[PDB]
């Protein structure tokens, strides 16, 4: 059938950005409280993620279309850990492609990538996002703090 | 650093290195006593003959420290069709807990994913460490025969 290919996004052209935005909007539908409203919010955040961590921008593809992506930052400073750590800035899969193990593949790819650089991985997830938190805990992430509607999770080597 | 590559030839050097890894991971095959290496040798040769194109090794320098045997042509009567299979997967104890297994499994899934939508494997009933790792990669327990548990990873449409 169709292969789920995980690869580093080589470049963020208007075309790729458009696809990422569609995936983002699709995946965050219903979770606007955390994903923001409108394609503009998505466009700006994705561009920021690319500028900050293009080296760890992985996309899941089925054919010629991107169906999900994860942004891994090997150079993130955490005031909580008081040092440079790994971070996941974004992680989303097209709604139509969710529940098929694609997110799992992206997360494993992320852990393998960051594992070469950091002994700690930090992330923030919405407090109502029990689904994402369940996935993270299954991979060793633990809740360690909060900030408003956001929960901080960490994984140590 | 760790390097993952397809084994191109099962020569004397590679074979003895593979036996060393196998013996380490399976704590010496003490039931066989002085013939332990002979049993490991014959099994490795069998794996190589049956699935050489999916025989990957992890190397630290010029020495093999781990390996995985991926079979893209395994008939499973349980699934009632040809599926992908993992015959063996082991990392030298001195090199375990460093992400080598994860790298080998990612390589395995990438390889088999080009041919099969289903991957089957059998693991010891008390091998909680391996089962945990397989479950993180999407494998699910689906059966048992004697002291062996059958696990399957099936990609959904
Ligand atoms: C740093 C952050 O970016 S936090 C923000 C994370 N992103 C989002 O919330 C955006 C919206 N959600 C998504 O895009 C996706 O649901 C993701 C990325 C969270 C998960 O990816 P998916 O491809 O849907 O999941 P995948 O099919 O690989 O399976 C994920 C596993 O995690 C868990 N999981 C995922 N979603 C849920 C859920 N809604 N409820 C319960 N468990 C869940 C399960 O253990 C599941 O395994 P299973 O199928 O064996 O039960
Ligand atoms: C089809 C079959 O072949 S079944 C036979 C499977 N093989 C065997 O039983 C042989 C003996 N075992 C081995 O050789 C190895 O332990 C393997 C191949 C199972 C795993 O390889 P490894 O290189 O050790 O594991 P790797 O380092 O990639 O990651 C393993 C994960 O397992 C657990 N683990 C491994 N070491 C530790 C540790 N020191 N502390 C805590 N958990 C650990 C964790 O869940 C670890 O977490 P992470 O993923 O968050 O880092």
């Amino acid at each position: 059938m169709d292969e789920i290919k995980i690869e580093k996004l080589k470049k963020l052209d208007k075309k790729a950005l458009n696809e990422l935005i569609d995936v983002y909007m699709s995946g965050y539908e219903g979770l606007e409280e955390y994903g923001g409203e409108g394609r503009d919010y998505a466009r700006n955040y994705i561009k920021w993620c690319w500028k900050k961590a293009s080296d760890g921008f992985f996309v899941a593809k089925v054919g010629d279309k991107i169906v999900g992506f994860i942004v891994c930052d090997k150079d993130w400073f955490s005031k909580y850990e008081g040092r440079i750590v790994g971070a996941i800035h974004e992680f989303v899969v097209d709604k139509k492609f969710q529940g098929k193990g694609i997110g799992r593949k992206l997360l494993i790819t992320c852990l393998d990538f960051l594992g070469k650089y950091n002994d700690t991985i930090e992330l923030w997830v919405g407090e109502k996002n029990y689904g994402a938190m369940n996935l993270y805990e299954k991979f060793g992430f633990k809740k360690v703090g909060k900030s408003g509607i956001w929960v901080r999770m960490i994984k140590r080597q």
